[PDB]
This record gives structure tokens, C-alpha cells and sequence, in this order.
């Protein structure tokens, strides 16, 4: 497929060769002094890592629009958790991962709204009973240089999610290789019968394929892969270009009520 061609040009690619593409004409939020007042103990207004601008993009856009009790799967650090805390309509959230050593493990933050979320790790989400939830986020999926691996965990996301979903559930969840033909039918068919479309966020870097699958969106998605396979590989024949920068998020301090 046009994904699967970007793929193998992509594992080609020389190391410094590499580090350039993955950053030419994206988007990159500006995160240098909020990761060292992180680093000293504050923990006040910064984000725990570039995920919380990376979330906000869709939210700001109404692609999703959190509310109630959401559940984050795989929240990491919890970047995406704590920016929904301080979200109106919010009034709990969830996050879970599995941490522990070479892994990220939540940071305790007193961003505004903190007490309304609650985060642990040391859990495989993919074997612990669904929950019920007003929204569902999952950022979870490992990239690989064999597409046939990706497709799989892909596969594995997707179907752990059609668990938690009913309908009026909120959701944004990334699909790491959405252009592998298993992937397609099984997006088709959770389109199909939960809505939505799939995005491509300029903040996610060139070395990477992934869109995520938000509940407020529209359109083919076959059609949506393929306009983003050719934007990667467009991307390619870029020389002597960057990221273009914008200032980080600032999640406030405080408790909500
Ligand atoms: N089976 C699983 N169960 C729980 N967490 C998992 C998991 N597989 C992967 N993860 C976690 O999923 C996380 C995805 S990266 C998290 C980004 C987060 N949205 C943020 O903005 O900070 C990784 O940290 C990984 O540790």
C-alpha cells in the first residue's frame, strides 16, 4: 500500500537522515523551561510531557469533547489526564498504565483540577474488566520497523477499546498504523458502528504514522490514510527544514470543587 511504500523508504533512511525528517515541517511545542521547573518539584501550571498540547489540539477543535468520567488508558506520566482535570464539562478522571522500571510512571502534579484525577500504574489495561466511562482516551501503541508488528498492536488497541465504547462516549484514541489493510477493515467497521473519523495531529512527528480516531470528526477513511501517506512522503523531499515552535500549555494550580 502507499503507507507500506512510506514505510520501507522510512527504514532506509540514515541515522542523521533520520532525526531531520522526523522534525521538517511539523509542529513542535516549545517545552524547555516548563521540563525544568518540572524537574526542580514544581508542580504547578506545566504539563507532564508534550501530550497534554497534543490533546489540546483536538479538544480545541471540538474532535472531542471531554466530559464526565474520563478514563485514560495508558496515561503515562499523565499528560492527557491532567489536562481534562481542569476541563468544564469534566468531573472525573481515570488514567491507568504500567509503569515500573523502562517505563513512564505517573507524575503527581497540582495543575488545576488535580483532585479530580487519579492515576496508577503497574496495570495492563488490555486485562482488566471495562469500565463505564462518558469519554475514552487511549494513546497507546509501540512503533516498530516491521509494519506487520504495528498492525497487530494496532489491531489489539482497537479492540480493546470497542470494550469500553457504547454510544454518547467521547473518545480519542490513536491508531498507530492506520494504512495496513487489517487495520483499514477493522476502522471501517468501528466507524461504522461508533462514528467518528480518523485526524492526523501536526504535532505528531514525520517518523511516525499515526492518527487518532476522535468521536466529533468526519470522513472516508481509506481516503483519510492516504491524503496523510502522500503529506509523509511529500514530506521526504524536504531540504534544510525544522519544526515550527509554539509555547507549551499552562494547566493553571488549584483544586476544583
Ligand atoms: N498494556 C498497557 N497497559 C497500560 N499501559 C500501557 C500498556 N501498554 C503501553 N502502556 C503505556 O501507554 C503509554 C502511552 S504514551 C502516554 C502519553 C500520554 N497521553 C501523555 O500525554 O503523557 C506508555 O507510557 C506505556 O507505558
Amino acid at each position: 500500500t502507499l503507507g507500506e511504500k512510506w514505510k520501507s523508504r522510512l527504514n532506509a533512511l540514515g541515522k542523521s537522515e533520520f532525526q531531520i525528517y522526523k522534525k521538517s515541517g511539523i509542529q513542535e511545542v516549545d517545552r524547555t523551561l516548563a521540563k525544568e521547573g518540572i524537574k526542580r518539584g514544581e508542580t504547578d501550571h506545566h504539563a507532564v510531557s508534550r501530550g497534554s498540547a497534543k490533546l489540546r489540539w483536538f479538544v480545541e477543535r471540538n474532535m472531542v469533547t471531554p466530559e464526565g468520567k474520563v478514563v485514560d488508558l495508558g496515561c503515562g506520566r499523565g499528560g492527557w489526564s491532567y489536562y481534562c482535570g481542569g476541563l468544564k464539562n469534566v468531573r472525573e478522571v481515570k488514567g491507568l498504565t504500567k509503569g515500573g522500571p523502562g517505563h513512564e510512571e505517573p507524575i503527581p502534579m497540582s495543575t488545576y483540577g488535580w483532585n479530580l484525577v487519579r492515576l496508577q500504574s503497574g496495570v495492563d489495561v488490555f486485562f482488566i474488566p471495562p469500565e463505564k466511562c462518558d469519554t475514552l482516551l487511549c494513546d497507546i501503541g509501540e512503533s516498530s520497523p516491521n509494519p506487520t508488528v504495528e498492525a497487530g498492536r494496532t489491531l489489539r488497541v482497537l479492540n480493546l477499546v470497542e470494550n469500553w465504547l457504547n454510544n454518547n462516549t467521547q473518545f480519542c484514541i490513536k491508531v498507530l498504523n492506520p494504512y495496513m489493510p487489517s487495520v483499514i477493515e477493522k476502522m471501517e467497521a468501528l466507524q461504522r458502528k461508533y462514528g467518528g473519523a480518523l485526524v492526523r495531529n501536526p504535532l505528531s512527528r514525520n517518523s511516525t504514522h499515526e492518527m487518532y480516531w476522535v468521536s466529533n470528526a468526519s470522513g472516508n477513511i481509506v481516503s483519510s490514510v492516504n491524503m496523510i501517506s502522500r503529506m509523509l512522503i511529500n514530506r521526504f523531499t524536504m531540504r534544510y527544514k525544522k519544526a515550527t515552535y509554539e509555547p507549551d500549555v499552562d494547566l493553571g494550580s488549584g483544586t476544583r470543587n
